[PDB]
């Protein structure tokens, strides 16, 4: 039958979203978008329990599919914000974090016909390009958590070069002066009240005394 497979469509579908999300999961820790990509998951799941418990019923996959394809614009929305909206104020990702949370609720809603599915997956398309329009931060402004989000990656970028060309290549003075300034920049980012700037500079830092260790 034509709807068999689809269903396996759906479910190898649910399995790319499933691996998406999860890797999300880490990057979005602590944010707008942690509850909403754990929700995300949760329908990842009730989604594939429901298809698999109709396996071999041969049914109606319409509203199983609006819902499959509403986890990709929520996918979409979230890696719209990793890239477009790290330097804008708070309230971009806490409003459009609000929005993939109305999208995540239809997802999971037994009740919420195919067309309010519809409806909301361009709520949130245009609350991306609204959230857009919001102004940037200033450099004298307080640092938010996705402006420490370089800073995150620059300390994990400097740990994954220093075990590979400092470890066991340079005495353990130069290993040890290298681990100070990763600490340190660790606590910049623990630091609530450092500012947009300060995140910048101790990217900097971390990244001179990276290359003094390798020199
Ligand atoms: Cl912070």
């Amino acid at each position: 039958v034509n709807s068999n497979n689809q269903a396996q469509q759906m479910a190898q579908k649910l399995d790319q979203d499933s691996i998406q999300l999860r890797n999300i999961k880490d990057n979005v820790q602590g944010t707008d978008y942690e509850k909403p990509v754990n929700e995300a998951i949760t329908s990842v799941e009730k989604l594939k329990t429901s298809l698999r418990a109709n396996s071999e019923t041969v049914y109606d996959l319409n509203s199983i599919g609006s819902r499959v394809e509403a986890l990709t614009d929520v996918i979409e929305a979230i890696t719209f914000s990793t890239q477009h909206l790290a330097n804008k104020v708070s309230q971009a990702n806490i409003d459009m974090g609000f929005g993939i949370t109305k999208l995540v609720i239809r997802i999971l809603d037994p009740f919420a016909s195919v067309d309010s599915i519809k409806a909301q997956v361009n709520d949130v398309k245009a609350l991306e390009q609204k959230v857009l329009t919001y102004p940037d931060l200033k450099p004298t402004d307080r640092a938010t958590i996705y402006t420490k989000s370089k800073l995150d990656k620059e300390i994990w970028n400097t740990r994954f070069t220093r075990d590979k060309k400092v470890l066991n290549v340079k005495e353990f003075k130069v290993y040890n002066t290298l681990n100070k300034a990763i600490t340190h920049a660790v606590g910049v980012q623990l630091n609530p009240n450092v500012t947009v700037q300060q995140v910048d500079q101790e990217i900097v830092t971390l990244q001179a005394a990276l290359q003094t260790a390798l020199k």
